[PDB]
Parts: structure tokens; C-alpha cells; sequence
């Protein structure tokens, strides 16, 4: 398989570093893997071996590795360290030997310092007087993974498990201590191995018969400072505790998971907690609040978190019935409950109200409850957004999100400063992303999607890094400095998720996927179904009117400012336009072009910007290695066929429907 | 599970006849099961145990079963018989003891008039003066099973396999030998018992690995005058041959299925042949005429058949242009092969050009090919017409079917007469109806589908036969005589079908199905997939234009006589307008309706008219056994509910795209 962005290319002759020492100040397993990292960077880039050491030699050039109380003297910069995995680079003002000091508030944060200095290096920086101080936002920096130990992950593009295969786990970890290095180089921190689904043999990772496995598996991550988390099976109880019921107040449920965790706790000293998709609390009548604060008592003791998934619904909805919302689900279901939640439970919810469509409006959720712990899902594979055979870069998306201004508290409240805790003063919270990642060699399927899974991680260390910045760093990384390599897939990454948007749904409305696997164009796939994801396209217009005035008042979940600005069908942006209203074809947009005549525009373009996606990939040919510059090009052959796909049966569909041809003439099938 | 049709309901007192012996003049399986079955047959209807003998007593009151070289002297009656399994079946006209005659042309002929014997009793037919003459009029009664040995069934909605689990065959035969019997009882005298769609596993059907459990199953069937056959993998010399290739004019392969096929008749020397759907033939530039025929050759030696299935079509069609078309595919691709097939190959035809739609034209091939064996495969399984949920009787649409005239000669060229053979003097020729058995206690999901496999065989053995007499005979052997019961029945049997096209897909256009499952509406299910299957409805029309003036020239694969009757927008039946035409929303039937109020009055009407179905039914609570009534009636308000779903989804969709309100004010949602 390949190393991703840790490349560690070797460096020409005159781009190299001279150290004789590398002085490790600790012994535990993260300063090993720290350690290690660094001969293996320095090595593979600048050709040098330097001798690990525990004490400083004042005459060797060196890095130095260690926290706070390892210092001789603690300088002001460090100082002002008050977060755990925390840390600070610079360089020694002296004039003698070059001195290199990575100084972590915990062993976690020079491994973090580790990963940063030479993620310099692979840049190319120059580190000749480094003074850089860096803490992550998020407290939880977390990936979910939706592998199912059969090997299959539910909407999974990139190959199969990692994890497991057979009903078993692998018996190689060697790939598992290269994805933690992956994970940990961009600073992911927990990580949940088993489809948030939890199937028969799955429901069994918590009990003695594969706890041992899951420990092994542990003991790899927790080298790399990332703490392990396993999805549950809220029937459990039943399905293997034998009780009668699953009940969370029925006094032998809560005191069979109270049993549970303590085993679990014995096996994992520092498991992390549960991730839980809920047999269920409902069953029985209980609200979320019971069902999770019941899990929440039971890992108490032993420090564990509840995770719990707010992707809650009537997925039996009627669609003859215009005044149900599926969008309006989520906040009505939860924001009633604000205080009513124990302190280790987050509520875990996705950027959007509906189902990780390739444009939702934010979540109301988000800034509306200051009393329970909240982070945010976002999706990493892409089953809506192209599933790693058309090219989609997610951050930009992300960005929108997590810059959506909630005014929850006026001016400056952020949805990225609800889910870091500071608006609220939440004691856990972060941002969790599903997996990418398969057996592929190329790890995400699309080679290009690596910069997904890099962005995600970047994004959760500081959200306020700009896309640009993090798709430069990745491409460096990845494919080298060639001016002209950076700057083709910089551009290509930063505007694949607008060429992607343009040739499938329009206007935010969502959907209009094949049923099922989610993958290519049918307008009316779920038009009909019980899922509660309609556009209401008829031979007049489009739209879902969510309307306080006329539709179903969702407009309200939001704050006043943003309420009034989507309640409004002047004020409302165009991207989100059929998300909020359902107006007539012929309505102008804020572009100038009617509804109707914009989703000609964009479909007919958006194939031609991929078309040139593919053109501005060949002409790299000779500077990128002939085994990724052919895995790319296929994917983007196959992009540029499927993309005419979504652009004709799109097209061909509204004019079947409005009888409005395209303002420019150009081919629309009858 | 039950026993269907052949339930042998005990006798009042004043209904009962006399019988000391039963005469078997011969030994063979085929007389044993004959003899055993009208023991069962008198024991549990008359309560009697006639002793069982070689040579008839002149003094007893007996039921003689023999062959014609068996009679002492040979009656001018029974002197007529020509086909094999033909018998007679004549009370003996003397003053003496009651004598019963049931004389067969072969042993099999002696199985079917006992069965014929037993249904006149379940009937309570008067017997006292017998005189019955019967020969069936298609040489091939056939049943093809779509079932795959790890147990699941391919479009199966009765239950799992009964031949196969785990990958194995079924350690009890019991059930099998009892489907045998209701097989036998209506006349099927072939089997195919695995899917044509030929998997992994099932390839190894033709190998000495699962040969011995195959030919066991054959030895009940043939017991029961059932022949058996293997559907095979055409690729099966690569996948299990170890040969590079396939191909059907590869010197190896052909050795290679010669030597197959001579493997196969050590275990089973009357073994039928294979059916075949198809690496393939035009894998290698080769045409259905060499890859049948290379089959045929190895089979010839021992008398084997080779069933082609004529399922063929480009499963990858663009649905923008119009110029192709799925539904003359079959036509195109063998009429232009007609007279280059080997004797014993039979093409199986679809009823329909398309996929077992609830109403499709008649396939164009039947007539069209006067040098080539043809027998057409109904579909018995309701993939597309209830699946077992909703009620629907097949038996009359096909006879529609089998009395369409195709002209082919003339007036009196019906369809019936093309696989009987007489039209064209075939060899071997017949009808195939795709199982809809399994598992489940009433052996096809809704007990009333138990009549359209006891109307498959009836009509496969006699075609003239009425959809009402059919319908009459097999209510009153699974319901009794009450005239309330069998009126009800019989009606509810008779309007099904109607009642279910009324509110599913319109004019002939079929389809309008969920993809995948193929249950429930959803209008443009495939519409801009790559199968063929659209029906292009626009805001002002709707239909597929498959004329020659102006279409896809289909109209012209029919005989002049139907060519012009579908090609004339005038004369084209009302029922499949718009398989043939596309016309606006506003054009006007025969009926005097307009294509868009059609649609709204069959839904609305289909409706009202499936729940007149279920108060018929429950209006026979008390007359009907519990269990039965109340599975019937829970399947009877699936069907309700779900035909709601089917009304409401159709009239919403063409009300959106049409724009036209219903001329009742009825109900459509918005």
C-alpha cells in the first residue's frame, strides 16, 4: 500500500539538515513511536542516522523531545501551554550548535510536534529559527469506521476491512500501526473500528470471546496517542445477556452494561466509550436522555463517553402528507431534552438535517442546546458525493459548515465554536468523520480522495485553516514541489465539490440518487418513498416550501437572523433556494437565471469543468509516477462518463416535466 | 404443509361408491404410484380399502388400470389414442358388477387417468356411465424452478427451497415426493430444478459430485412420469472443465460436453437435457444456432433435449435513442436463424418481447419460425403481478395468449397451436411455467396462488380449457361444494387480474415498478436506466411510439393482419395503446376516456375494487377452515393497502406531469 503524505522523499544536496542527536527525554510507548517516526522521516529524507539519546550533548547538533517538566529551563512560549496535546517548536537562539526543541504538555503532544516539524521538512521549510506554539480546538478529533467483520464497511468505496475479515480480525497489524501513523500525523485522536451498525458477530467485540483482539488493536492506537472506541448494540442485553428485555431502567439491564464496562475497562484500562445508534430506548417507551444517560452511568467510573448519534427519524414518513419535515426531526427530538443529558454523553450529530447530501443547510441543532455536549458528523467516504470515482474534496464543504455563523449567542457563535467547546463551555466535544479508507493500496480508492481523509484531520486540529493552505500541504506531501503540479491539483481539489454539485442535485434540494446503493441520477429515485427526501417536482416547479408563512416553519430551528434570511424568498441564497422554497420554474435567482434555465447551466458545465478536471491531469503526465497518473486518469475517464450521465438525465427530466428548453439550444435527449 | 388440490375431503354417507378390487395389470414405479394414489384417493373420500390384484374377479365391483396391451379385448374407444400419455376412461356397460376402465396408451397415460378418476370423484361426479377420451395437446408440460442451492429461490415470495440448503440437496424427500404428486396430478411431465441463472455451486450439478443426489431426485420424478433436467453454466468447461475457453467450436469443448452428457445418463438414463440461458456464445463472435447446437450434438446420443431460452437482449441500451428498441430484440436476433437449429433444441419464448409485465403484446417469434421447435415460458411466480401479497389469477391472461391468432398460416394460427405443434408439424414442442413454489406451509405464499400452478398444468394439457372451468375445479377440491364458496371464489379468482392491472402500470406501457425487488409503484423505477423499459411520459404525452410509419418499426415483426390492427392510432386495442403508440394526455380511447382519466379511474376503481375482494371474502368466514381464512384475509388486506399505495403514487405522478385534474374530484395528493 502506499505511505499517503508521509512520503518523506528523499531531499537533494543542498536541502538537507545536519544532526547528530536525537535526545528523548521519556520512554513511554508515544515517545517510541515519536522517536521512530523521526528516524524514519530523517532517514528517508535527508540520509542521516542520528544517535537516540536520553541527555544532551551541549557540542551535537540535536532535537530535543520532551515535556514541560524534562525542560532545564521553561521558557515563556511553553509556558503559555494549556492544553494537553499542546505543544511548541523553536529553534535554540545560541550561536553554537543547532538545537531543535519539541516541547509537548503531554507525551501526545510530541508526538503532534513530531508529526508537525516534519511535515516541515517534507514542505521544505526552512527551520533555521522556528518559534511555533500550536494547540488543537477539538478535544475530540475522532474517525468512525463502518467496517463489518465479514471485511464488507457499509458505503465503503475503497476496498474492504482493514480491521476484519471472516467473522475475525486480521492477523497481520502492520497495516494498523501505518494507519495510526496516518491518523496521528494529522491528529486524530479516537477512533471507532466497527460499523456504527452493529450486526450479530459485531455485537460480540464487547464480550471475552473478542475483547482480547480488540485490546491488541488498542494497544497499537494507544501508541499513537489515539483512544479506542467500539459502537454498540443497544439490544445487547437480550442478544447476548440473556435477559428478557433491553429496557434502560429496568434494574438488570442497567446493571448488565454497568458489568459490561467493567470488563471491558479490564481488557482496555483507557477504552474510550461507546459510539451508539439507537430493540431500543423507544421500544420501551424511554427517551434518548434515559437510553443514553443509562450507557453514560455504566462507564462513569471508568471515565468512558457515551456517544450518542442524533441521526433520528421517522423513516416511515408519508409523502402525501406536506406538513411532516424529515429536516425538522432532529432538533425536535433532542432540543427538548437540553440539561437532561449526564456529563460524559455527546450528542453526536451531522453537518446537516437530512443525510450527508452534497449541499445541506447546517443542522439547527448546532447552538441550540448550551447544556449537553455536542460534535459534529461529517462524512468522509463519499456515498453522496461522487463514492471516490468522481473526485469530490470535501473541506471547502466542511469549512462552509463549520464558519456558518449559528448567532446563538449574537455575532461570532460559530458552529466551529460550538463543537470546541468554547461557546458553551461544553467539557467533551469535537468532530468525527466516517472512514474512508479500504484495502485498496491507495487506501481511499481515489488516489486524489487521500486529501479527504489528511483534510479532515487538519480541520479538526483548527478549523480556521483555510482549504487553500491544507490542499497545499497535502499535494506537497503527496506528489512532490513542481510549481506547476501544485498548483493543477490544488485547483483541481479546490473546485471538485462545485463541479460535482453542478452536475447532480440542484439548488440544495437534495438526493435525486438511484435508491439503494446512492450512486448515479434518478430524479424521482426516493420521490415517492417512505424517507421523507422529496423535491416536489411537478410540470409548474420545484421544491420543498420549509417556510414558517406557508411550509412546514423548519425556517424556525434556526436563530432569528438566519431564520428570517431563509424564510425570506429574496433574501434566501440561491445554493439553498429549493431547500427552503418551492417556487415556480420560471423564478429568478439572485444569478439572474430562472430556476429552470440555472439547472440547464450547471449540468451542461459541470461537465465540461470535468472534462477539463481530466485535461489539466494529463498535462502532468512525466511529472507524476506512471502507476498513480493512470489510477487518477481512469477515475477521471470514468468521472467525465458518468458526469454526461447526470447531466442528461437531469436535464432530459425537467424538460419532460417543464417544457422549458435550454436559453442556448444545446442537446437535451426529448 | 398442505395438501392443495388434493385434499380427498371425506364423503357423506350419500355419496360413496362401491369397490372390492383394484385390477393392476402391471408393476412398474409408475403403476405403483398410480395404484397408491387411488388407494389414498378412496380411503380418506370413500373410506374404503379395495384389495389390490393382477387379474380381475367377474364377480367384484373393481377399477381396472392398464394399457392397451393389457385388455382382453380392445374397445374401439380406447383403439383411437395416439399420444402416449393419452388414456381413456370408461364405465363398463354390462348388467353385472360396477367396473371402472382406465386405460392408458402408456403407463403414464394410466397415472394421469387416475388422477383425471380422482378429480371427477372430488368434484362429485356422477360415474355410474363414464366415457372419457383425453390426450394432451403439448408434448412438453413443464416447470422450471428458479431455486439456488443455498437455499433462497430467485424471485421466490413462497418460502426457501425444497431442494436445496446449505449448499446440499435435502435430506428429506419426503415433500418432494408429495410435489411430485400435485405435479402429476394436472399433467407436468418435466423439471428443471435448479435456476437458470447457474451460480458457483450449482454449476457442479453436472459433476459426479452432485450427480448421485440429482439422480435420486429424478428417481421420485420419474416414479410420477417426470422427466428431469439441470439448467447448465455455458461457461461450466472453464469454471469446472479446467479448459481455456468456452467456446462452442473449440474441438475440447465440444469433446468436453459429449463427455458431460455421457456422465450425466450413467446416473439418469432418461435424463431430459439442459435448459439454457447464455462466457457465452457470442462471447466468441458464435450465434445462438452454434452454442444450441453444440449442446444438442452432445445430448443426441441419448435422446437429450436442449431448452434455449430466448431471454436475449442488450442489457446495456441508451434510453436516448429512440430508435432501438428491447422489445424487438428477440425477434431480430433468431427469426433471421430459423432452420439452423438442431432437431432437439426447443426455444423457449417469454409470452411477452419484454420481462412478464402484468399485460405485454404477444412475443412476435411464436409464427415465426416454421423450421424451428418452439415452447413459451409463462412466469407462475408474480414477479411483477402481486409477487403471492396482491391476489392475481394468471390463468386467463394466458389464455389470451395462447388463443391470440398470429396468422401466422392464416386465420386459426393461434399461439397454442404454434407450441402444441400442430401449426408446423414440431417435434418437440410445449409450454414452461416458472415455479412459484416454496418452503411455506401452503407450499405459494398466498394460498390461492395454489391456482395458478394447478391452472398451469390444466391448461398445458389442455389449452381449450376455460379460465371458469379451471377456476370451478380447482375451488371446489381445495374449498368444498358449498355454492356460496365456489361462486365467491371463483369470481375473486376471475377478476384478479383486472383488478390488478387496474391500478398498476397502464395501456400496456408496463413497468412503473421499484427497481431491484420489482414491488410497489414508482413511475420512473427505470426510466433512464439502461434496460429497455421506458415509457417516455412528458408533461403533454405519454408511450412508446413503436409504429412503422413513425417508430421503432416493431408492429411490422407481427403479421399483416395484427401489424396493422397495433400500427393504426384508430384501430390499436385500448389496453395496449401505449406499448404500441405515444400519444397526448387528452387523446381518446375506444372506451370514450381520455388516456390521463383512464388512468385516474382504473387506480381510483382498483382500489375500491380490491377491497370488494376482501368483503367477499370475509363474507365467507364460518365456511372456510380458521387457519385459511385468516391467511387469505391478512393477504387480502396487504393487498388493500398496498393497492392505495399504488393508486396515490400513479395518480400523484401523472397529475404533477399532466397538469389534468381527475373529472370526479377524487382524492389525489398534490
Amino acid at each position: 500500500y502506499e505511505p499517503c503524505w508521509l512520503r518523506y522523499e528523499r531531499k537533494d544536496q543542498y536541502s538537507r539538515l545536519r544532526f547528530e542527536e536525537i535526545v528523548a527525554k521519556r520512554t513511554s510507548p508515544i515517545f517510541q513511536a515519536a522517536v521512530e517516526e523521526l528516524q524514519k522521516g530523517l532517514r528517508s529524507m535527508m540520509e542521516i542516522e542520528p544517535q537516540v539519546v536520553q541527555e544532551v550533548n551541549e557540542t551535537a547538533n540535536s532535537i530535543w523531545l520532551g515535556t514541560l517538566e524534562d525542560e532545564e529551563f521553561e521558557r515563556p512560549l511553553e509556558g503559555t501551554l494549556v492544553h494537553p496535546e499542546g505543544y511548541v517548536i523553536r529553534s535554540d537562539v545560541d550561536d553554537g550548535p543547532f538545537r531543535i526543541y519539541i516541547i509537548g504538555k503531554t507525551d501526545a503532544g510530541v508526538l503532534y510536534g513530531v508529526f508537525h516539524f516534519l511535515r516541515l521538512l517534507q514542505m521544505g521549510e526552512n527551520i533555521a529559527q522556528l518559534s511555533i506554539i500550536e494547540q488543537p480546538k477539538n478535544r475530540l478529533r475522532m474517525i468512525n469506521h463502518w467496517d463489518n467483520m465479514d471485511g464488507s464497511i457499509e458505503r465503503g468505496y475503497a476496498g474492504r476491512s482493514i480491521f476484519f475479515v471472516d467473522d475475525q480480525f486480521v492477523k497481520q497489524n502492520q497495516r494498523i500501526k501505518d494507519y495510526a501513523r496516518l491518523l496521528a500525523s494529522v491528529g486524530i485522536n479516537a477512533i471507532s473500528i466497527n460499523n456504527v451498525n452493529v450486526h450479530k458477530t459485531e455485537t460480540k467485540l464487547i464480550t471475552d470471546h473478542f475483547l482480547p483482539d480488540v485490546a491488541e488493536v488498542a494497544d497499537i492506537f494507544r501508541t499513537y496517542g489515539i483512544k479506542t472506541f467500539l459502537s454498540i448494540n443497544y439490544a445487547s442485553p437480550i442478544e447476548i445477556g440473556g435477559l428478557p428485555t433491553a429496557d434502560p431502567l429496568d434494574p438488570e439491564v442497567r446493571w448488565w452494561w454497568k458489568e459490561t464496562a467493567k470488563r471491558i475497562y479490564q481488557y482496555i484500562p483507557d477504552f474510550g466509550g461507546f459510539v451508539v445508534k439507537a430493540p431500543g430506548p423507544f421500544t420501551y417507551g424511554r427517551d434518548h436522555a434515559e437510553g443514553a444517560n443509562m450507557l453514560a452511568e455504566a462507564l462513569a467510573p471508568f471515565g468512558g463517553l457515551v456517544i450518542w448519534r442524533c441521526f433520528v427519524y421517522n423513516c416511515q414518513q408519508d409523502w402525501r402528507d406536506r406538513t411532516t419535515d424529515r429536516a425538522k426531526a432532529a432538533y425536535d427530538h433532542f432540543k427538548p431534552l437540553d440539561g437532561q443529558f449526564r456529563e460524559n454523553v455527546i450528542l453526536q450529530i451531522k453537518n446537516g438535517p437530512m443525510d450527508f447530501q452534497v449541499r445541506e443547510p447546517v443542522s439547527p441543532l448546532f447552538g441550540a442546546m448550551p447544556k449537553t455536549n455536542q460534535m459534529m458528523e461529517v462524512q468522509i467516504t463519499q456515498e453522496y458525493t461522487g463514492q471516490q470515482k468522481h473526485l469530490c474534496f470535501l473541506i471547502p464543504q466542511w469549512k462552509e459548515v463549520l464558519d456558518f455563523d449559528t448567532y446563538a449567542k449574537g455575532k461570532g457563535s460559530e458552529v466551529k465554536k460550538v463543537i470546541d467547546g468554547s461557546l458553551f463551555d461544553y467539557r467533551y466535544s469535537g468532530i468525527a468523520g466516517v472512514s474512508n479508507i479500504g484495502s485498496d493500496p491507495n487506501w481511499t480508492g481515489h488516489t486524489l480522495a487521500q486529501a479527504n481523509l489528511y483534510g479532515f484531520g487538519r480541520l479538526a486540529w483548527n478549523p480556521d485553516l483555510s482549504a487553500e493552505e491544507i490542499a497545499n500541504e497535502w499535494v506537497v506531501q503527496t506528489f512532490g514541489d513542481d510549481s506547476q503540479v501544485v498548483e493543477t491539483i490544488s485547483w483541481m481539489l479546490l473546485s471538485s465539490w462545485r463541479i460535482y454539485e453542478n452536475y447532480t442535485s440542484p439548488l440544495g434540494v437534495g438526493w435525486m440518487v438511484n435508491p439503494g446503493h446512492h450512486y448515479g441520477p434518478n430524479v424521482d429515485g426516493y420521490e415517492y418513498s417512505h424517507w421523507g427526501t422529496y423535491h416536489y417536482a411537478d410540470r409548474d416547479g420545484i421544491g420543498v416550501d420549509r417556510t414558517v408563512a406557508t411550509g412546514t416553519g423548519y425556517t424556525a430551528q434556526y436563530f432569528p437572523e438566519n431564520a428570517a434570511m431563509y424564510e425570506s424568498l429574496d433574501t434566501c441564497p440561491d445554493e439553498l433556494l429549493l431547500f427552503f422554497h418551492h417556487v415556480p420554474y420560471t423564478h429568478r435567482l439572485h444569478s439572474g437565471e430562472t430556476v429552470i434555465q440555472h439547472i440547464y447551466n450547471t449540468h451542461f458545465e459541470g461537465v465540461e469543468q470535468a472534462k477539463q478536471l481530466r485535461k489539466r491531469w494529463e498535462q502532468l503526465k512525466g511529472k507524476i509516477d506512471e502507476k498513480r497518473y493512470h489510477d487518477v486518469l481512469e477515475r477521471l475517464t470514468i468521472q467525465v462518463e458518468h458526469a454526461k450521465e447526470w447531466r442528461d438525465v437531469i436535464n432530459t427530466y425537467f424538460y419532460r416535466k417543464s417544457g422549458i428548453d435550454d436559453q442556448y439550444g444545446r442537446k437535451i435527449y426529448r
